[PDB]
RNA sequence: UUCCCGGGCCUUGUACACACCGCCCGUCACGCCAUGGGAGCGGGCUCUACCCGAAGUCGCCGGGAGCCUACGGGCAGGCG
């Protein structure tokens, strides 16, 4: 018996592979299906990825944004079917895996610490040029 | 003729004038009106210091990087 292998077999039915790769510090726009009454639509949530905790299929990530003066954080299951798509708005360069410190920074101070990551931006540009 | 009462004439003081059975002061009691002080309570204006900070002009960059060119250039964009 390989208990770890049996678990992966169960989850393989629900594993997604159509989402783009990103890192904490990147600016990301998540398009999420919402239910309001008896209707379904798509709501976009755009912000800075501050945390990705990995458990294989059970991976989740957290996105932070300031909306109408109030900070908001949303935690998403990475393989959730409720995610329509994820867009890469901006590539950021961080020096650590968890970015809880930006909760106590102003907008100018956040822009200083999370500067654009040139190397990964060029890789996104080199990709998608295969037209 | 000292004293009690009443009167006469002159003079003197007066805050009295239906005129001393005149006038008049202050506390206290009650009522009305406005007001000072007062643990505090609720507001308005204003000053100083620091924090965040839109638009926009201005200054610097414009690259490890987009667009235009008449390019020792410009626009977008970034920083202050
Ligand atoms: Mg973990
Ligand atoms: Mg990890
Ligand atoms: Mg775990
Ligand atoms: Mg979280
Ligand atoms: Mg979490
Ligand atoms: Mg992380
Ligand atoms: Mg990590
Ligand atoms: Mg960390
Ligand atoms: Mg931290
Ligand atoms: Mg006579
Ligand atoms: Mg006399
Ligand atoms: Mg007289
Ligand atoms: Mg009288
Ligand atoms: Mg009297
Ligand atoms: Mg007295
Ligand atoms: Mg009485
Ligand atoms: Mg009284
Ligand atoms: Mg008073
Ligand atoms: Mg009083
Ligand atoms: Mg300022
Ligand atoms: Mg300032």
């Amino acid at each position: 018996m390989n208990r770890g292998a049996l678990i992966k077999l169960v989850e393989s039915r629900y594993v997604r592979t159509d989402l783009p790769e990103f890192r904490p510090g990147d600016t990301v726009r998540v398009s999420y299906k919402v239910k309001e009454g008896n209707r379904t639509r798509i709501q976009d949530f755009e912000g800075i990825v501050i945390r990705i905790r990995r458990n294989g299929f059970n991976t989740t990530f957290t996105v932070r944004k300031v909306s109408y003066g109030v900070g908001v954080e949303r935690i998403f299951p990475l393989h959730s079917p409720l995610i329509q798509k994820i867009d890469i708005v901006q590539r950021g360069r961080a020096r650590r895996a968890k970015l809880y410190f930006i909760r106590n920074l102003s907008d100018r101070e956040i822009r200083r610490k999370l500067r654009a990551d040139r190397k990964r931006i060029d890789q996104d540009r080199a990709a998608e040029r295969a037209a």
